[PDB]
């Protein structure tokens, strides 16, 4: 793990998102398994584990980057489910207290 004030900031923000989802159910990738026709209609799955290891693999080169790939987790959610779902809640709840946590965190990216 290479450490630089921008990825220690990443991974901070990335924690700070993945406590906004309390249910955990962005933690892992959406189980195939249990969604046989989920990646005819997702063309770039998501979520908080792939973010992660993208981060520790020091790919996320720029703050833009990192929040493309949280702003799939939710609008991937709210592409696949029906409104009346708790997954579709969820995904709002997270867009909504999510952009809060980025919103501060670029405003320190840019000062680096
Ligand atoms: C299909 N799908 C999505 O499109 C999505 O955005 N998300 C976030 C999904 C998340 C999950 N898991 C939820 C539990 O933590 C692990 C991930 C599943 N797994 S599941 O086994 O299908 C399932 C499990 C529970 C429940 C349900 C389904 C149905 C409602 C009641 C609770 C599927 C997800």
């Amino acid at each position: 793990m290479q450490l630089t004030p921008f990825l220690i900031l990443l991974r901070k923000t990335l924690e700070q998102l993945q406590e906004k989802d309390t249910g955990n159910i962005f933690s892992e990738p959406v189980p195939l398994s249990e969604v046989p026709d989920y990646l005819d209609h997702i063309k770039k799955p998501m979520d908080f584990f792939t973010m992660k290891q993208n981060l520790e693999a020091y790919r996320y080169l720029n703050f833009d980057d990192f929040e493309e790939d949280f702003n799939l987790i939710v609008s991937n959610c709210l592409k696949y489910n029906a409104k009346d779902t708790i997954f579709y809640r969820a995904a709002v709840r997270l867009r909504e207290q999510g952009g809060a946590v980025l919103r501060q965190a670029r405003r320190q990216a840019e000062k680096m």
